[PDB]
């Protein structure tokens, strides 16, 4: 094949997609903003030269973020996404019919603007009344409102400016009291590959058993990431549903039927494997400010 | 970092490794043969320019392929190996201390040389007594003798490639060369082949519903190899029941196997075993048999 | 830079340019076609992954295969391209006043219309009153008339790509079909691959061979091209002498050419037509001979 | 293929080789060293991950870069090479019958003892009793010095440390006094493609225009160099031979035939296009410090 998209996923590491086409461009102040059209993922969003989301494979991803921390809360109303710019989040919370409130908040609004625009999936979500879009920094948001919610949703980059919302003091200072009785907290948290997992995914599910009661880590494969995903969830109250409670729960209470996830699929994905397990019983670093 | 190592997964995604060097060559009428030294995997053994084998993982993909054959059977003494010529199979095998023979059937005798010399990993399981290696197809192999064995383990290439492997994973040949060969209570274990979201279409899938046509009992699992760059599949069949609880397969390891496993233990297999939505739903639905 | 087209001048060496965009495609069931909008070489027409064509300096391939025949030619009013489809031939030859008829005969109308449409540079020719376009084989579409010409021009793909074109450089069809269509004086000229100190041996020198079996006079010339990752070749051949001075070229260029060479002066042509000793001398000894 | 060289040519161009094996390596205190063995060059010497010559095609650079300045000089005895680490230039100098003193002086001695065990091509050439090895910067040995010299041929790095060795000043107070009456100087000067030529070519042709009399600029495709590289020739007498004259001056000069360079040859390589020809005629820039 002729023309190529490369990245980098790690010094010693490349990956390259075949292209279609360079579909648009823009830019903020912030990054350079890329929609190509590539051959193995289709439409693929890039920013500054990182893929973030690809249109094959997103729905794994969003899916895995957002629907096991609903299903586990008994009735989640208002939700609060650090981050989210996509729109692809606030479109899976949206399915709920529990959900009449959905704060995405992101620092750049020519991202989200472009997706918008660009990103036909989402079209739906971002008309959606139930939606309102806070263009700032989560902390400073989340600071500055007394509102309380349900679930609150980690969807930011890896831990730079978004560092400092890992950190034990962000979350037992800030995030915490912005959670209802009885709320759910998740969040991304990087690659969970048997020995990419040690980067950032085992200090953050470290860093939350700190803080939580109850911290459940889990994982799948996203093609388009090069990796196996993480994502913790935490509250303190008990995360303990079984395979055949979750698929109660997601016909009585999501719209239309998953493509990825189903309540099996959730246990798999929360059983790790034995080095990963072990590794993050070990972890010791905890992420401070 | 100037010298690399390049891999086209698909013909439209394509996987690069940092080089340090490249060791070995050999090369035979079947494939050519390449030990190179990646910076992100360890020492990596390239047939035809494709990975096979990286030091960093290899262990993922043998412990999956052979401990979930052997941990489901009650007392497994003797095995036969389709392929394997790397030696990790024979390796992983002869770490259970029920065994007492293995039978390693390659075709391609000049890649067994080559990595019983340059890959030292294996050089113990080479050496063990216990191990036999035969240079033949392995449908010739087994029909060609009466004995039996209690594990038969598929260590092949994917049947997509099309060559001399592919009757090994048709209908006929499960069922009137290997069944016919496996002991009272005896598994089949097959490598099949990517197993991810999409990737599983092509090959495990197909390699599940073929199974299925001949064994009672059909078990298909699946765990990412980062070498590999994606999902990787095997599939356990049987005609005694293939139903253990990870506890139980963990009180197994500590009996049977000399030391600890690195990848495997029942918790990883109950989770390997339980596939995705889409990819339990792909398979359950696949119509294709393959067939000569 | 993320985006990239590359393209493997030899199997063991690769090419890469950054791209700022994919413009635009189309397809035959003959070729694929693409135009990049590429950082090194600006626009850039791509046949089959093979780059034809790059706006910084295709001016160099065209100035070098059209203007060296027509100069040497005491009055070139006719004349017949073979292929050319890209518009960027017929576009030089439009620049000598003396001229009153172009034909250009491409077998691919997509790639033609494409190239009216996209290719800016060659709006003026392609609507000028003195070309016709023809779509045919040119062996067919010469064959079929008794129309002679004063210059002949080969703008075809190499011989080595085996297709429709091949035959198109064999001696019979020089021999018979193409020199029976070549007025008094009449000078032919093609393209004639790659002319690197290694390269020109694959159909630079084999066609600088096969001319000389038919035409007394055979000048072969090259050129380096960016954006061909080589030096290139043509070769002129006529039965009347091909033996002009840089200075009398000058004179002819000034008064017979509209607007100023790029690349193209006397003294240029005759850098171009002085090959190296070894390229010389491969060309001396060349005995293959291009036949169907 | 599996192994590839890559190396970036320019900010937006990539060059890749075909690789069988990684042959020696080696550092020094300044720069990386390795031998690679590629397939379409055969064996390649990168320093600094950038490829400094290939077996296939040196023999042109070097025959290039060498023979045209002793060919124009009635009886050329003494040379000297500022840097020509490698051999190679030492090596096409000693095939000449006239020369008794070939000094080659670079400042890494690490590289010359690398290329002296592991480029064969130059194991007679280091082993002549006419070669001295200086391990100097060249300015420094050249000043500290007081003999002077028949030719002397710039075989540097393009112009960091290497740039003061082809300024004005340099060229008149420094290098001039060091060559004898009816002296020649040659210097490689970079890349002379359509283009390309304009980044150095042009500059130190337009720069020892300045301090000589008599300039002649010339060119030579080299396969493993991507381009078009240049050369300049210096001198206070003409250099002015015919093809004819240069090839009965081989013939009595240099010992065995020449594989690249004849009299036709070297005509050809100094006539340069008519871009490039009117660029370096337009050339204002002269490097100075
Ligand atoms: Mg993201
Ligand atoms: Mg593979
Ligand atoms: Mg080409
Ligand atoms: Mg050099």
């Amino acid at each position: 094949k002729s023309c190529w998209y490369e990245e980098e996923i790690e010094e010693n590491l490349r990956w390259c997609f075949a292209l279609n086409s360079i579909l648009h461009t823009g830019a903020s102040q912030y990054q350079d903003i890329a929609l190509l059209d590539t051959k193995p993922f289709g439409k693929a969003l890039v920013l500054d030269g990182k893929l973030q989301s690809a249109e094959t494979d997103e729905f794994i991803y969003h899916e895995c973020l957002v629907h096991p921390a609903l299903l586990h809360h008994p009735m989640p109303k208002n939700v609060f996404i650090m981050g989210g710019g996509e729109g692809s989040t606030a479109r899976e919370l949206l399915r709920h019919k529990t959900i009449d409130k959905v704060v995405m908040c992101d620092i750049d609004e020519e991202v989200v603007e472009f997706c918008k625009s660009y990103l036909v999936v989402n079209k739906e979500a971002f008309h959606d009344s139930r939606l309102e879009v806070v263009i700032n920094d989560a902390k400073a948001e989340l600071e500055g409102k007394e509102e309380k919610y349900d679930v609150i949703v980690g969807d930011l980059a890896d831990p730079g400016p978004c560092y400092k919302l890992y950190t034990k003091d962000f979350y037992e200072l800030t995030l915490k009291p912005k959670l209802k009785k009885g709320g759910i907290f998740v969040t991304q948290a990087g690659p969970a590959g048997i020995f990419s997992h040690t980067e950032v995914f085992s200090c953050i599910y470290n860093t939350l058993r700190q803080v939580f009661k109850y911290v459940v880590p889990y994982s799948a494969h996203i093609p388009s990431y090069a990796d196996i995903w993480g994502w913790v969830l935490a509250s303190d109250s008990p995360l303990d549903l079984s395979a055949e409670e979750l698929d109660i729960r997601m016909r009585q209470r999501i719209i239309e039927e998953n493509r990825y996830l189903d309540g099996k699929t959730f246990v798999s994905s929360s059983t790790l494997s034995k080095a990963v397990r072990n590794s993050l019983n070990n972890e010791t670093h905890v992420y401070t400010e």
